[PDB]
DNA sequence: GACATGAGTGCC
DNA sequence: GGCACTCATGTC
DNA sequence: GACATGAGTGCC
DNA sequence: GGCACTCATGTC
């Protein structure tokens, strides 16, 4: 129905694959030709279905009737998720070699900063698949089902999680500390203390974000990258990243990563997805 | 040339009129058949043109090339400005008689919360036409002019007003306290402390805004109403509102206004634009 | 055994009467010729007996063997409780008539600031008789018993009340808010946040006390007078004071009291203890 | 005139030796047979003289006429400075061989915590002798000279040192951060933020003190030890203490000192004054 | 991965 | 001897 | 209109 | 009494 453009190239298989690995049961549905999920914008609810059209370098978006009143916001959330703004020529011509292998690489964003904040926290320590597992159990117990689409369920809202028993969340398979971190976040979201859109001084905001209980530098960085689509942040503390920069310390990986400014987020993504990458033999 | 839907009725004449009186020179251009303005989204900039289609209950939006990359967010911004999500038969079915004369009334939003905050501040005590001219001088001194469209100029940014000399701003025609309110607000915007979207707990947020230097209850209420498009806030501290409820104190006005919950913001717009309105013997 | 002198005249009948009405069962014993109570200074504990010898305008202090290693401290605490430093000629001189019916009037201090802090809070609203009873219940539940004096009990320490159960104190006959006030005061004392000695800036210090939950302006003023023995503070908010200045508001009474500077604490006492008194309708 | 008791043994040579080395000209006089200094308690001023009487295990205190009204507090101030409360059998019973060589060792305290705070700060990174002269300069420049004893100057009040020009202090011979630290400490004293008496939770109160400018973990410790006479604190960050524990790191010394709880302050003093001392090679 | 604790390494 | 900026530990 | 004071009112 | 809320009132 609705239609948005993008600038070639765009590696849709890479993106869909990336979302699929983290997809949450009952919330999202990922296939090789499309993406679909529940979506809440205020008291408006429905299902969004994104269908890319390669030959035409366009993305078709369909909305169930309940989301029509806020169509444009849905579109906006979709374009942030898919990084439709990216000019690959600018980024690739900057990252050089590092990106030459997957020039269609895009930054997977989010459809809602609060959700991403919940995802990031639950992604602490565990495996990607284990976080999706955990996130799935949290959505199941605290999310709302769509009257029109029972197979689907909306991600738990800020109020619902703000009013959850720490013990209950703990029972889903996470420390008490993690559950407290989640509740705190829902409140920050209710009060407007969790920036929902990318802030002008990402560095400063990430510092404030770290004063949140349960949110360390990794979570704040990862949340900035995904939740805000901050394009120039690296994850020198990441598990896989330490495994790509053998024997290097956080401030080293960090100083190194500086050569990719101001597209460190994209460089980070390429490294994660470059099977045998290793720092330059310099 | 995009397109967005709206439900009838929609009083465009009234809306464009409300925007026209507050139109800021070089930033916005208002006519009886279209609205247009400079628009910045991150580092992307251009000019938006909104043409209403009464024939097909549609709103045609056109963007210059420099904004096309972030097209979706632009459409979202225009939909919040024009209140396209509104179901008038629901609001008026609730407001009753108060809304029967102007059922097409809509809540004039903003295209960016930061800008709206600045306008709210530069609108204190002075006249509407004055705030407009005053605000234009600020946009004149701190705005980013568009290369693609020299005639237009982007609204100041938080980083540009945060680094502004108090005295300089004051010399444009405002007390020093107000120049300082603008500087503080820009800072808050920079670090993510200023909610850019409607928060879950609208008054907890408004209470927090009242700690900001230069922001009292009237400014908070007004900011929430237009900046967040909060649908259930009333302005019992408003000059004109006090005149509409002869000899009534803020609390009495607020008590009375409860009859229009959960659509007090619409009630407010109807009462503001209904000369000679007066409360019942209730 | 030990002896401390004073400057005549000293109204011991008034001093003992005042202390006698506020005495806490098992903690203090007040008779016509002597005062005695439990006393803890660190881990040193015992009983203190003070016998005033009018003839030789001296004060005889006896100390249980347990307090002997900290004799001086006990002596200084007795001198602060009895305002032995007072020069009646200077106060009665700077006060004129107001302080002529009882020039022996002394400011009753305290033996420990935290204790006075607790008394001040528990002395809120209820009558003096109820405050003493209420306080007696608190001492009875959290106090320390003296092995050599089974009849006496040490006033509760900050370490016990800080650990106290809010509900336990509430059960003694006080609002939950007042018990929480006590718990917080005890935590402040443990942390070194409660000034145990008169600060140089009493006004600033009191303003800081008022940020303590359960502590308003009255409690802070009363605590300064008794707890720090600050000599220049008035209780414009006091109940009995309001009756002493009919028709006048806290600020009027306060403007009036400026005439007795810098001995307002004393004036406050005289006016307090003069049923007939009334202001000069200037 | 006045007499205070102490339990033997008491190494007076050592004590007077410790105070004489740190004596401030115009403030205190220290001789073989006595100790003397200016003293201010409110608006009462004068000279205090302490003379130990070894024959009867007592200390004689003489107060100049100006301090009689507050004699008891003066007596208490002397008891805290000379650690009269100490029971050497308990301490020495616990310390074992560590204090067998000097069973009369006492903890040199102070007569005022503010003053002690200033001395702690002025003695940072300098020699005992320099600190004394440095301090003396400060005293002379901001003190209150006694009319009855011309050569005696009262130590600078908090009010006087708060309003001191941050440069005049630099002049005397201290860094810029050094003088700001003094001016800060002084305001705290005025507002009641600097505990004047030992808090129930020393570790906590010390943490808070460390948030003070110019006050680090070393000064906070030394301050607790002398200004509050806390008996169980150690100084692993002390230069001399480092030399006494060859190699070992701050945390290791600390863990070793634990063997002397709850008298680490005494353990500390013994180690300071036992030259070829070295830990057990165990 | 979050978080409080702990070793160090130059400049005031 | 304060004080800011890293890494190494060691439960949860 | 933001914002100190000040004084009322009513519910802990 | 504490305290949050409410209604002048005077200033910038």
């Amino acid at each position: 129905m609705y239609t948005l453009n993008w600038q070639p190239p765009y590696d849709w298989s890479w993106m869909l694959g990336f979302l699929a690995a983290r997809a949450v049961s009952s919330v999202e549905t990922v296939a090789d030709s499309y993406y679909a999920r529940s979506l809440a914008v205020g008291e408006y609810r429905g299902v969004v279905t994104a269908i890319p059209d390669i030959a035409r370098h366009t993305l078709h978006i369909n909305l169930s009737a309940g989301l029509e009143p806020v169509a444009a916001e849905c579109l906006a959330k979709m374009s942030r998720l898919f990084d439709l703004q990216c000019n690959p020529q600018i980024v690739n011509g900057a990252l050089g070699r590092l990106g030459a292998a997957r020039p269609g690489l895009r930054l997977p964003g989010c459809v809602d900063a609060f959700e991403q904040g919940v995802r990031a926290i639950l992604g602490q320590l565990v495996s990607v698949a284990m976080a999706a597992k955990l996130t799935a159990r949290v959505a199941q117990l605290y999310g709302e089902r769509l009257d029109d689409f029972p197979e689907y369920i909306c991600f738990p809202t800020p109020q619902r999680l703000a009013a959850a028993d720490p013990q209950a969340l703990k029972a889903l398979g996470m420390p008490l500390k993690r559950a407290e971190a989640l509740i705190h976040l829902a409140n920050a979201a209710l009060e407007g203390t969790l920036p929902m859109t990318i802030p002008g001084d990402v560095e400063q905001a990430m510092k404030t974000l770290q004063t949140f209980p349960g949110i360390g530098r990794w979570t704040a960085n990862y949340f900035a990258l995904r939740g805000w689509q901050a394009k120039d942040v690296f994850l020198p503390d990441d598990y896989l990243i330490k495994q790509r920069f053998p024997g290097m310390t956080p401030a080293q990986i960090r100083r190194y990563a500086e050569r990719w400014k101001p597209w460190r987020s994209y460089a980070l993504l390429h490294i994660w997805y470059t099977e045998g990458w290793q720092p330059d033999e310099a």
